[PDB]
């Protein structure tokens, strides 16, 4: 519900037509920001897996959603499953079987503009949600994430740009995900986003989000404050890629 064109006004208003769920749900909140500080403090690299069918920035890749999150059950610090259904082809159905199977934290992301999506993550199983500042106003973005608290979620606020980014900070965000990628020209900048890393407190739990495809970038963004890395595409593509990027290679 800002002013907004294109595929994500297109977006939005589905999202806003989106039916809610009567699923159940009772099982405790595993903290994704928290596994994300427990795994910097062992010195593993954190790696967020996503599951997408499709994507405007990709190609459709149809895969056994369990097997895919059984294997990254053993590397990844957690999930992210896409919901959305036009652009991302998803469904709240695959997050729910993935819940169910799978014990590390999974955060559900889609073009979240009303409470209901939030009540349809926690029934769902998801133990986050994803809140897209580009599509948000000021005040749905705060009261959203105060709602998401209630539940004991700690939403990953997802920005790309500085007015973005001031706004995550102003409305107390905690959980902060650094887009490479804007999602409106499907460009990717990788200097506006360490430029944006830069300014980050650092007590933010700091996930950067698109371009990762090798661990000297994870290195060197490390480094810059990075907490942990949001890596979809590749990975759904070839998952043992996140061998490599989590133990290095022997060459």
């Amino acid at each position: 519900p800002r002013y907004l064109k294109g595929w994500l006004e297109d977006v939005v208003q589905l999202s806003l037509r989106r039916p809610s769920v009567r699923a159940s749900r009772q099982r405790p909140i595993i903290s994704l920001n928290e596994r994300i500080l427990e795994f910097n403090k062992r010195n593993i690299t954190a790696i967020i897996a996503e599951y997408k069918r499709k994507s405007p920035s990709g190609l459709d890749v149809e895969r056994d959603p369990i097997e895919y999150a059984k294997f990254m059950e053993r590397y990844a610090v957690g999930l992210k499953i896409l919901t959305e259904e036009k652009y991302f082809n998803g469904s709240y159905e695959t997050l729910r079987k993935i819940a169910s199977s799978v014990s590390i934290p999974i955060a559900m992301s889609d073009a979240i503009v009303k409470e209901s999506q939030i009540d349809d993550a926690y029934n769902l199983g998801a133990d986050t949600v994803v809140l897209i500042v580009k599509i948000l106003t000021e005040r749905e973005l705060e009261s959203l994430l105060e709602y998401a608290r209630s539940y004991g979620m700690e939403p990953l606020i997802v920005i790309n740009d500085e007015n973005d980014l001031d706004i995550a900070l102003r409305i107390g965000a905690r959980f902060i995900g650094i887009e490479s990628r804007d999602w409106e020209t499907l460009e990717i900048n990788k200097e506006n986003q360490r430029k944006l890393i830069s300014m980050i407190p650092s007590n933010v739990v700091k996930v950067a989000i698109a371009g990762i495809s090798e661990r000297n970038e994870i290195e060197e963004l490390r480094k810059l404050g990075v907490n942990a890395f949001l890596i979809g595409s590749s990975l759904m593509r070839n998952p043992e890629k996140i061998k490599e990027l989590i133990e290095g290679s022997l060459e």
